[PDB]
């Protein structure tokens, strides 16, 4: 109930959410790049979310600035998020482990890149995104603030929406038919 509390909660899930990536990422950044794509652009699109995921909500916690925009939400609906975010971080570490040396945020195609249909990736390509999709939906409700809610959602949806079709096109360049088959056998976010 205490508001100062939820902040302490989130800044943890976050702190750990970040830890999960900081671990798996530096591991796959030690693998050299082959072809990148419009990276000077994606970088910004990312950094755009970087506001949405981190810079922005960090300041719904460590600062009172955004206070007037928060949603005055009942504790019931907030916990519902806190649960799901938990499940998320699992899924994250699931996904993120399933991916490993292939991951980047910029559309890299890595030197030894191997296409993975096998993991949480069977029946879902871009699970990670679907994760992120949730991530932004949840953290707004958890933090119960409209800006942190509304903004974050947008900045992703965009990056998402203009991101994915190049990504798919890109993977098709490299893997050719193996990817077209894949998409037939998979959905983008939910399965089937
Ligand atoms: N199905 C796949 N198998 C292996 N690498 C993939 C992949 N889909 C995307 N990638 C790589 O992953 C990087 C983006 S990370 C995003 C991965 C996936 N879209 C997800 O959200 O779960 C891109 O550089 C792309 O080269
Ligand atoms: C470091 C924190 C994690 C932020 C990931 C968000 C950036 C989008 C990447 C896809």
């Amino acid at each position: 109930m205490n508001e100062n509390l939820w902040k302490i909660c989130f800044i943890v899930m976050f702190i750990i959410w970040v830890f999960v990536r900081k671990v798996y990422g530096t591991r796959a950044m030690k693998n050299k790049s082959k072809k990148k794509v419009r990276p000077n652009f994606e970088k910004s699109l990312v950094f755009l979310n970087f506001i949405g995921m981190v810079f922005l909500p960090l300041t719904a916690v460590f600062s009172s600035y955004l206070d007037s925009f928060n949603i005055n939400l009942p504790d019931s609906i907030r916990l519902f998020a806190l649960i799901v975010t938990f499940l998320n971080i699992g899924l994250f570490t699931k996904i993120h482990k399933d991916l490993g040396n292939n991951w980047s945020a910029i559309l890299e195609i890595k030197d030894g890149h191997k296409l993975v249909k096998e993991g949480i990736y069977k029946n879902i390509r871009h699970p990670m995104y679907a994760h992120l999709w949730l991530w932004v939906i949840t953290q707004g409700i958890i933090l119960s603030n409209w800006v942190v809610l509304i903004f974050g959602i947008v900045a992703w949806a965009i990056l998402y929406f203009i991101r994915v079709p190049k990504e798919e096109e890109l993977l098709i360049e490299e893997f050719g038919d193996e990817y077209i088959e894949y998409m037939g056998k998979t959905g983008r976010l939910f399965p089937k």
